[PDB]
């Protein structure tokens, strides 16, 4: 209906490429005169052929088969090779644009559904864009050619018996719709009270053991030897029906036929006629109905393929991360500050946290602690404005977070934690994540060894230029940690996130990861989403949470002292 | 394989109805030869009429057409009409045969199941059997037919074109399977390398938080960049072998064409055709091509069909109810008693009842008592012999219940319920279930009035002539109950069991039922699976069961004194 604005809206991804569809447009035209010339030479092969009994004929007719036969192959070939090169570079044009919208959507979206299956559903839709309208396109233009051509040369070889044609065929087949449509009716109202005495018939074996214990069974076979006779004697009257449709509809049809034999007894006619022409005719007019059946799905192909363009116009025009910020951080000095901020996921209410005031001050490091749930890490993704807040102020150096960009803000904050971004690519490249040219080989080899990471590199193929495989392959918990630590080391960033959490501890060289933790939060702010005792006992201050609020904030020993919520962490060990 | 071995099991049952097989035979074989005809009148066409100039011709031909497809259609809805007939007796009688076995069977069988959707698979497996193999009677008989004549007609008016045809034809599609084969290869090769390309890059948006932060957006849009050029790159070496495939495999036909052309050339063939013999010969071996097609899917359709008939024997094969016994009890005096009885349902381990030692004396009435699974139920069933024991006996008049038979055994119980057999009749035979010309109108009034009965009968349109509707309508748990009583009132059965475990308490004139309960018990042998303390109280004995065993035994008040069991349950009023 309104699928021609959504059209409008994706052509001029497709205009880049026009030169693609011009060619295979001339090519399918092509393809359907060829298709027609050779069912043209039904004509020379029964009249000058046949009629003249001159064999020469039937010397040049079989190199005029091969001949449009090659030819029609080549324009086959290149009809369909132009239309998928461009259907291919406008669903990688818009998967790419897709691609390039959802990196930079709220992180409230990526929490809605798995990426993994966004981008199956996408990958497929974009493919039934092209797929569907291209597949269109083909039809028009080629049905549309053939039967232009089937028409032109109907009428040209005998223009007498083609108006009769096309006269009768429309009569002919709305005599047939009409007739098998009175026929569905009929069906329909005998299903219906077939399905009645079937329900009654699949009931009656029930209550088996009444009719054992007053010996009804005689009594019950009777009952069904009268119903399956009914079910039965319903089926003759639902067969006799049906099977009455279509000798009526041939009927129906062979009258035209002889209708048209008769016309062509008449001169008038048959004066214009041959064995040739008579058999073009008919081949022509039996021809037509392919492509006329092709050309009243072609709406229905169309929209369906509208259809799933408008599902990607709905992701491409749905909002994007909020950046109003206007200030831009070289480097925090570090000192950052909630102050009454209170906080609800999206979708929901009962806030996950509550008029949470806290501090963590330049070169310390505050360990949150908590239970399971608690709101430990919505508050670390607060910092990084992975969400944003219902009230309050969340501060970076005396600005809220919201005055600066987006990008200025995340340049400070670094995070480590085990399910770190691995990916395709050599170690050195991992460690430097983005800024691959910004920092040299020395440079990352020293951020490596000060990880303590150069222990299981240099036992390992090419040492930092060994590839890590599909989805991050070869790494074990612990050498993902001390990469994830690397990384943060080498962009020297002020803020760092640490998540425990997720990050197993039983790990061999727990020594080796806790050595490097202690090289990482040298003299740099860091709140840390806290489970080693080795970090939570060292830290500067602790702040425990409970059911979205701050209960408990101070040092080690002074909050065990209280035997209060941080002693019965203490206790459990964290876990 | 072993599929005739099925069908001379099934033939003897379709032999009565033969008659109506030989007709359609008959009338199908007509019906092809009405087919090619009709085929074989282009050769007058394009002869006699055009290649004459004689306008007589076509003043014949309407009147032949339509002449044949009044006889197609006749020998058409004669075929359609004996065929569904036929296999319409056969699916009844089948479906009889069957319902009539497992009415018959164990109850262990009942119980595995709902009867109501094996009823559906069997009124359903019963129809594919005698659709799948009719069906393929048809296409045998009648493409059958069709090819021999089309062959014949073939070789008579061009043995030569047609010795061409005939052995160009197997070299073309085997031509064409070989090219086609050797492209599915191609396209199964290059779809595997595209799913693992297609699985890597829908998951390149994951870690988006991770990526967020370090600010490697714009290099994770550089990955995407690259392996979605890669994907649609792909794309083109998928498209570039396929539709070339299609191209080959017609230049491959039109080879086989333009070489029969060729052939038609040399005088030895040219002279045997005209343009009417050549236009029959390409239609009548293209007429060929569908009745092929359908006679190679026969064998799949015939044995898809004797495969439902597979099943359907399965069920007739498997073995009925043990009645081994002997003896004919007359009238039970009513003496009952087990005797060490312990009982596993089939298909478990762990007894459901052990050692159960219990004696019901004439005229007495037993009350089992006992919380939800217990085996009050159980026992009740073992007395009808709806399962067999594993160890023990269970006497009636001093012989065990496995010496009488079955029949005789069932005449002694009757059985009272709220979910007693209801069925589509009237009031009067349904109180007189099976025996309703062995008990006068008269009769059945006085039971009906001693039941309590004639209060809601009376009450309604032509009293006891008033119909049941579908499942037993009109009737409220109370009527139900009293109408079960009014049954077992009329045959003076010497046994009863009465279930008020299922049947429902609260209803309106309870006192009703308790006044009829009282008029049922009088002097007959009564076991109880109890419920009413009205009946519990006033019973000769009660029996405690627990876990499957007799825990207690005694008069209401010596039971109730002991403190145990049966005095919890008396408590709770039983439930």
């Amino acid at each position: 209906l309104s699928t021609w604005q959504t059209f409008r809206r994706l052509w001029p991804t497709i205009a880049p490429f026009k030169a693609g569809l011009i060619v295979a447009g001339i090519a399918l035209i092509l393809n359907a005169a060829s298709d027609t010339f050779m069912l043209s030479l039904l004509k020379p092969l029964l009249d000058d052929g046949f009629g003249a009994t001159d064999r020469s004929v039937l010397l040049w007719m079989p190199l005029v088969v091969i001949g449009l036969m090659i030819l029609r192959g080549i324009t086959s070939y290149i009809s369909s090779y132009c239309i998928s090169w461009v259907s291919g570079k406008v669903v990688m044009t818009m998967r790419r644009r897709l691609f390039g919208h959802m990196m930079g959507m709220p992180v409230a979206f990526f929490d809605k559904q798995s990426t993994g299956t966004l981008l199956s559903r996408i990958t497929y839709d974009s493919e039934q864009v092209a797929s569907s309208s291209s597949g269109a396109l083909i039809t028009v233009v080629r049905e549309g050619a053939s039967i232009i051509g089937l028409f032109i040369m109907m009428f040209y070889y005998s223009w007498q018996l083609s108006i009769i044609l096309v006269v009768l065929a429309p009569i002919v087949s709305i005599a047939i719709r009409v007739v098998s449509k009175r026929f569905r009716s009929i069906s329909k109202n005998m299903q219906n009270t077939m399905g009645q005495v079937t329900t009654s018939a699949e009931q009656m074996l029930k209550g088996h053991k009444e009719v054992l214990i007053f010996g009804g069974q005689e009594v019950e076979t009777k009952r069904f030897d009268k119903v399956s006779n009914k079910m039965r004697l319903q089926g003759m009257k639902m067969v006799s029906a049906s099977s009455i449709s279509d000798p009526i509809i041939q009927l129906i049809a062979s009258l035209a036929l002889a209708f048209v034999l008769y016309a062509a007894s008449f001169p008038s006619v048959m004066d214009s006629l041959t064995a040739g022409t008579i058999t073009v005719v008919f081949s022509s007019m039996i021809a037509l109905m392919r492509p006329l059946k092709s050309l009243t799905n072609v709406n229905a192909q169309f929209q369906r393929g509208m259809a799933a363009c408008q599902t990607l116009f709905a992701i491409l025009d749905s909002e994007q991360e909020k950046d109003e910020g206007k200030r831009v951080i070289d480097r925090a000095t570090g000192d950052l500050e909630f102050r009454n901020v209170t906080f609800t996921y999206p979708g929901r209410e009962v806030p996950a946290l509550r008029n949470i005031n806290l501090k963590i001050p330049a070169g310390k490091t505050v360990a949150l602690v908590g239970r399971s749930g608690s709101g430990k890490s919505t508050i670390a993704s607060l910092i990084t404005r992975f969400y944003d807040i219902d009230e309050g102020h969340i501060l970076m150096d005396g600005h809220d977070l919201r005055e600066y960009t987006l990008a200025s803000l995340r340049n400070q904050v670094a995070l480590v934690s085990q399910n770190v971004h691995l990916f395709n690519d050599t170690v050195a490249n991992n460690i430097a994540y983005a800024r691959t040219e910004e920092y040299s080989r020395e440079q990352i080899e020293e951020a490596a060894r000060m990880a303590y990471a150069m222990d299981f590199i240099n036992k390992m193929d090419n040492g930092l230029d060994t590839i890590i495989g599909e989805n991050g392959v070869l790494l074990s918990g612990g050498q993902r940690q001390r990469i994830a630590i690397a990384r943060a080391l080498l962009r020297d960033s002020p803020i760092l996130i640490l998540d425990e959490a997720t990050s197993a501890l039983d790990t061999e060289s727990e020594r080796a990861i806790q050595a490097a933790l202690d090289e990482l939060q040298k003299n740099r702010t860091s709140l840390v989403i806290a489970h080693r005792l080795s970090t939570i006992e060292q830290a500067d201050e602790i702040v425990v949470v409970e059911d979205g609020i701050i209960v408990e904030r101070g040092t080690h020993s002074e909050l065990l002292a209280q035997h209060g919520v941080y002693a019965q962490l203490h206790k459990m060990q964290f876990g």
